[PDB]
């Protein structure tokens, strides 16, 4: 898996993007990777933010499956034109898929102004396909013409440049240090999990379980921020707030609105909590935890300054890029789970050090998910 090693990139708040070739003759576009949705969509026509655009009919294995496709979200949307087409990634698996392709024609509020990626790979499950289960997505495609493993696996290294490794259908030992433990995929659609407790420097938020999965909680390199449940962010802000407290922040801070910054090197590490989340394990009554440093959820941007990257969430929790960024993260498809192991290139703090531990005893951990009727 060598060659797939460093084909992430990306810039600071822009998302992780890979390379792939679409058509015949190749046409290479910079794809982001994103695990929170489950459609292939690319750029298909001159929008001013795009480096590069697909061009379908310059592809001779181009087919034209006569359906328009269309995909609202908050007051934006994309919208296109369903075909297939022959489909690789330079620095991945050497093999080639036909595979669905939305060929994005008009949008507002997805492509990004001064990003370098022209598309989606959508890595979840076909339930959250558009417009329908129905259309097959990349990775379902994949699988199922080749001899690629179903797995894929994410090392996301944290405007400055950004870089990763997804190593499509295996695990590189390479990339994380420590043990891989895993949690059990709820369903298929999101990659859905549960978290049966959260600690804040060792002490227990105290929250009934349910109030963490409110009313899910997913793994999504496609969001930056770890997004909590409304109860849950003023609960965590609160514990942060109280340790961290021989300091003073304004307001917007703890909302993300301003930057905190200090003379270049003497942030104060210290006083900021490292938090846990202990997620279902593989086992009856057993969970594990992962342990993120404030280097996590502390971004930098340009003193050192920063941005609090915890954010409040009315759909659930949402393990973004920066819980990601932590973690060697493997999406075992093939056996309905999602590993976590320390990832080698997670940033370290002086004197604590992050980790995925276990087995823990917990008990009625089903009762921790949240039904959504
Ligand atoms: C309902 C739908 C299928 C659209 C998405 C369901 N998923 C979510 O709600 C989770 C968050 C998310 C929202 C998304 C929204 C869209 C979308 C659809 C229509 C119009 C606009 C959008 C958008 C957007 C934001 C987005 N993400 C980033 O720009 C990004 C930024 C920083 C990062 F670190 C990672 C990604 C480009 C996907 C596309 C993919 C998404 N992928 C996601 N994981």
């Amino acid at each position: 898996f060598v060659e797939m090693v460093d084909n992430l990139r990306g810039k600071s708040g822009q998302g992780y993007y890979v390379e792939m070739t679409v058509g015949s003759p190749p046409q290479t576009l910079n794809i982001l990777v994103d695990t929170g949705s489950s459609n292939f969509a690319v750029g298909a026509a001159p929008h001013p933010f795009l480096h590069r655009y697909y061009q379908r009919q310059l592809s001779s294995t181009y087919r034209d499956l006569r359906k328009g496709v269309y995909v609202p979200y908050t007051q934006g949307k994309w919208e296109g034109e369903l075909g297939t087409d022959l489909v690789s990634i330079p620095h991945g698996p050497n093999v080639t898929v036909r595979a669905n392709i939305a060929a994005i024609t008009e949008s507002d509020k997805f492509f990004i102004n001064g990003s370098n990626w022209e598309g989606i790979l959508g890595l979840a499950y076909a339930e959250i396909a558009r417009p329908d289960d129905s259309l097959e997505p990349f990775f379902d495609s994949l699988v199922k013409q080749t001899h690629v493993p179903n797995l894929f696996s994410l090392q996301l290294c944290g405007l400055a440049s950004v870089g990763g490794s997804m190593i499509i259908g295996g695990i590189d030992h390479s990339l994380y240090t420590g043990s891989l433990w895993y949690t059990p995929i709820r369903r298929e659609w999101y990659y859905e999990v549960i978290i049966v407790r959260v600690e804040i420097n060792g002490q227990d938020l105290k929250m009934d379980c349910k109030e963490y999965n409110y009313d899910k909680s997913i793994v999504d390199s496609g969001t930056t921020n770890l997004r909590l449940p409304k109860k849950v962010f003023e609960a965590a802000v609160k514990s942060i707030k109280a340790a961290s407290s021989t300091e003073k922040f304004p307001d917007g801070f703890w909302l993300g609105e301003q930057l905190v910054c200090w003379q270049a090197g003497t942030t104060p590490w210290n006083i900021f909590p490292v938090i846990s989340l202990y997620l279902m394990g593989e086992v009856t009554n057993q969970s594990f935890r992962i342990t993120i440093l404030p280097q996590q959820y502390l971004r930098p941007v340009e003193d050192d300054c920063y941005k609090f990257a915890i954010s409040q969430s009315s759909t659930g929790t949402v393990m973004g890029a920066v819980i990601m960024e932590g973690f060697y993260v493997v999406f075992d498809r093939a056996r309905k789970r999602i590993g976590f192991a320390v990832s080698a290139c997670h940033v370290h703090d002086e004197f604590r050090t992050a980790a995925v531990e276990g087995p823990f005893v917990t008990l009625d951990m089903e009762d921790c998910g949240y039904n959504i009727p």
